[PDB]
């Protein structure tokens, strides 16, 4: 995921970075 962001969606785009959808 992000180089800086939790996981379980923590935002907006950090959870479409990361692997939420």
């Amino acid at each position: 995921c992000a180089p800086e962001c939790r996981s379980f969606c923590p935002d907006q785009k950090c959870l479409k970075d990361c692997g939420c959808i």
